[PDB]
């Protein structure tokens, strides 16, 4: 499957996709205001991230740092990022179907809408302003709100047995934004499309 990744925010971020374990296609690249980076994906694809890191710093080499989403400090991320990071997931060709979703659960850096480019589903964006309303014990001084599991690491807001509700801190991303998974056990707002589909994930839709 084809992937465009297109920046509409009005600062740069660096795009990342990665399925865990390994970079999907280059993955990472600087991308300014404006710019799109069209990756391939392997079909049958399980567990891949899309994500926007914001505050980086990158030598020569392609090593470095980021406020937000940092992949142990590589341009191109093999490992998922460091929280908070707002996430566009993935898993393709599984019985016919790809599933896709936005979560809040690893936090939120940028708002972002992701959309198939093909027919036969509708996209899922979460584009409301959550760092600006974050809750206080929320807020990461790098920019971005964190998620509780984060923050306070409980087994009820990780749900580490399996068990747990929704809490004050997944009610508020949830309210913000209804289609991104809040929490490990958020009723699914996953999306299915048909098998082999191609998407654009957009960065700051709105701005």
């Amino acid at each position: 499957a084809t992937f465009e990744i297109v920046n509409r925010c009005s600062y740069t971020v660096w795009a990342a996709a990665s399925k865990g374990d390994a970079a999907l296609d280059a993955g990472g690249r600087q991308l300014n205001s404006g710019e799109s980076w069209t990756i391939n994906v392997e079909p049958g694809t399980n567990g891949g991230k899309i994500w926007a890191r914001t505050d980086c710093y990158f030598d020569d080499s392609g090593s470095g740092i980021c406020k937000t989403g940092d992949c142990g400090g590589l341009l191109r991320c093999k490992r998922f990022g460091r929280p908070p990071t707002t996430l566009a997931e993935f898993s393709l060709n599984q019985y016919g179907k790809d599933y896709i979703d936005i979560s809040n659960i690893k936090g939120f850096n940028v708002p972002m809408n992701f959309s198939p480019t093909t027919r036969g589903c509708r996209g899922v964006r979460c584009a409301a302003d959550i760092v600006g309303q974050c809750p206080a014990k929320l807020k990461a001084p790098g920019g971005g709100c964190n998620d509780a599991c984060t923050v306070f690491q409980t087994s009820e807001y990780c749900c580490t047995t399996g068990k747990c509700g929704p809490t004050e801190y997944s009610r508020f991303f949830k309210r913000l934004c209804p289609d991104a998974f809040s929490y490990v056990l958020d009723k699914p707002t996953t999306v299915t499309c048909p098998g082999s589909s191609n998407y654009r994930v957009t960065f700051c839709p709105t701005a």
